[PDB]
């Protein structure tokens, strides 16, 4: 076989799952948040993915 | 086989589950919050998949 | 088989599910959202797929 | 098989679900959002697939 | 085979799971979170995958 | 202060909410049930404040 | 002060939040489900104050 | 002070939450259940606050 | 002070959160449930305070 | 002071939190429950409090 990309690729046979991103956000997966008070200013609590870039 | 792509591309074959993004957001998975009090300023409680780019 | 593809494609065969995105947000997925108390300015309380690019 | 694609397709066989988004918003999924009080200027609550690009 | 990428790629045969990003969040696996009290200014909490670049 | 109850009671000062129950059901409070396919014969699907004394 | 109850009551001040029961069931609180498909004969999906007592 | 109880009894003073039960079921709480799909005959998926007394 | 009680009781000052419980089912507290798959004959897949008593 | 109880009493002062129970199940507490597959016939996935008493 034969394959040229530029990217971003993801190029497979039998897969039971797949992501592509550029960005960006993507949730596929479980996930159980249980929380009971959250205060301060200013405090990432959970944060499973995060990406912050702020300027 | 032969494939080109200039991506984003998500190419397969007997695949259960794809997610192709560019951006953005893409939400497939189970996911359950429960939450109490969310309180200061400003404070990101639960967050699962998340980008921030102020600017 | 012969593909060629500028982007954003997503290809294939035998598939439970699939997203494509450009944007955008995409929501497929289960989600519960529980909440009781939300105050602060201004705090993202609970964000499941999330993409902030204010300028 | 023959395919080429400018994007943005989605192209199956089989398939029990498909979205294809340029936007732009899609929900699709169950969601359950259950809520008592939201105070705050200004907080997002409750998002589960979300873009903010200000300008 | 041959192939040839400019990245990001991700190529594969046989494979159970796949994801490839550029930003940018992905979450794709099983997470539970479960959390009592959040407090001071600002304290990251519980962070499982997390990238801070402020300028 | 002085009291003598036989019951149910609830005596209170200053007091945001109150139920008295002998029964019976009493919903006050905030429910979001969002559902996409029930089968079987026969399954209690969701149920939040449930009670079954069959004879 | 002085009190003689013979059962249930619930004797307080300055109280925010009160439920007696006998019963039954009383549902105050904040509850969210998101669900998509329920099988099985006959399974309790989701419950959260349940009581079953066939004879 | 003086107090006299048969039971059941909850006495106070500047109290948050009561609960007082016999029974039966209360819920006071907030609760999110997120969820996929149920099967199998019979499974209790979820469950908070149970009891099974089948005679 | 002086108190006599035949139970259940519970007396208290100055206090937060209270439950009384002869039964029955009482569920107070921040609960998340997330979840993907429930299968077989018949498992308690999540249980969090159960009590199963079967004759 | 003085106090007679038969039982089950719980008296205090000055006290954050307090659970009577005689039965029976109570939750109160924080619980996060995150789970991407249960089977077999039949297996306890999850069991935060539990009591199985089957006859
Ligand atoms: C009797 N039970 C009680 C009594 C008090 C409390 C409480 C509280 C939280 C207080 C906070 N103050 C600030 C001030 C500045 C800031 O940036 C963040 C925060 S959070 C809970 N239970
Ligand atoms: C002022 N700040 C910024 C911020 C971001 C940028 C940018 C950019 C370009 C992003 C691209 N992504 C892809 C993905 C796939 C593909 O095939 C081609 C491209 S080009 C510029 N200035
Ligand atoms: C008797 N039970 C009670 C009594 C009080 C409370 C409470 C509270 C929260 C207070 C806050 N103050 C500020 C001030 C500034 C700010 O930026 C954020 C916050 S949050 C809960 N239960
Ligand atoms: C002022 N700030 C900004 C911010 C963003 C940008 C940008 C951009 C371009 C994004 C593209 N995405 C794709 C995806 C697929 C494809 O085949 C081609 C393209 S080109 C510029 N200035
Ligand atoms: C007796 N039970 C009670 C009594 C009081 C309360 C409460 C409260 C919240 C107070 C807040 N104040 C500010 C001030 C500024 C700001 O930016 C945000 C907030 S939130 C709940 N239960
Ligand atoms: C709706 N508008 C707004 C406004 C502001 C925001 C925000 C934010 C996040 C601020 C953070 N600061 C710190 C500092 C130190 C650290 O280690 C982690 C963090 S995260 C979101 N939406
Ligand atoms: C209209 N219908 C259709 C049908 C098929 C297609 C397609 C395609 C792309 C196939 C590729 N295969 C490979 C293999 C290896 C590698 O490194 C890169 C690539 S890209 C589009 N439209
Ligand atoms: C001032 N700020 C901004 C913000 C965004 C942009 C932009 C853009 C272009 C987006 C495109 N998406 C696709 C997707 C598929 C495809 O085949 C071609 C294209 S081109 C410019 N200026
Ligand atoms: C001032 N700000 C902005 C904001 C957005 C834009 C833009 C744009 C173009 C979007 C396109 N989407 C598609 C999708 C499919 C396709 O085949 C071709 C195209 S071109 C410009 N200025
Ligand atoms: C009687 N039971 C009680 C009594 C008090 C409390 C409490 C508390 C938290 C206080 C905080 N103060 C600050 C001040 C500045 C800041 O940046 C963060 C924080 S968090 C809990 N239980
Ligand atoms: C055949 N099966 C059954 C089932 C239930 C029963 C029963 C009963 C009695 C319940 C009572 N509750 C209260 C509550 C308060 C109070 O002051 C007095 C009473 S007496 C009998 N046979
Ligand atoms: C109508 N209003 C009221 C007012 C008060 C009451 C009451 C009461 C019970 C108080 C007790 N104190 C103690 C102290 C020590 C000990 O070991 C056992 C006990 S029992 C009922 N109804
Ligand atoms: C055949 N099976 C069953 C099942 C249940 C029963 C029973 C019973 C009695 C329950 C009572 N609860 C209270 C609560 C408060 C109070 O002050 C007095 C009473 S008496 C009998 N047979
Ligand atoms: C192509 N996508 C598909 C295809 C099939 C299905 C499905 C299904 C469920 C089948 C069941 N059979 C039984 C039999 C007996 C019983 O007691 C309970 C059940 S539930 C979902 N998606
Ligand atoms: C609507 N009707 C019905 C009918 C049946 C049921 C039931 C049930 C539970 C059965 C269990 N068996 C086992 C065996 C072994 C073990 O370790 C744990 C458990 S839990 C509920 N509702
Ligand atoms: C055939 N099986 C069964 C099952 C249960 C029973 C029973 C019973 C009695 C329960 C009581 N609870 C309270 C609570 C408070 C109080 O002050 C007095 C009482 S008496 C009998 N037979
Ligand atoms: C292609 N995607 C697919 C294909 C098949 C399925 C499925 C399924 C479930 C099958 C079950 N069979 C039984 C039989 C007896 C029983 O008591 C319970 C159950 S549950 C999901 N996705
Ligand atoms: C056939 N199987 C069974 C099963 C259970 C029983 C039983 C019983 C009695 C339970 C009681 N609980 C309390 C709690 C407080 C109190 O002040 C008095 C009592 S008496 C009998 N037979
Ligand atoms: C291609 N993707 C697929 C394919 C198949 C499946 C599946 C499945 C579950 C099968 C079960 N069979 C039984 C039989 C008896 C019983 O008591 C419980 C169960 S659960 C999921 N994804
Ligand atoms: C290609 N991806 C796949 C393929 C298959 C599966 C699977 C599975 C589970 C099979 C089970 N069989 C039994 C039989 C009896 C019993 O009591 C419990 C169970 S659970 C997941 N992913």
């Amino acid at each position: 076989k034969k394959g040229v990309v530029h990217g971003v690729a993801t190029v497979a046979e039998k897969t039971k799952e797949q992501v592509t991103n550029v960005g960006g956000a993507v949730v596929t997966g479980v996930t159980a948040v249980a929380q009971k008070t959250v205060e301060g200013a200013g405090s990432i609590a959970a944060a499973t993915g995060f990406v912050k870039k702020d300027q």
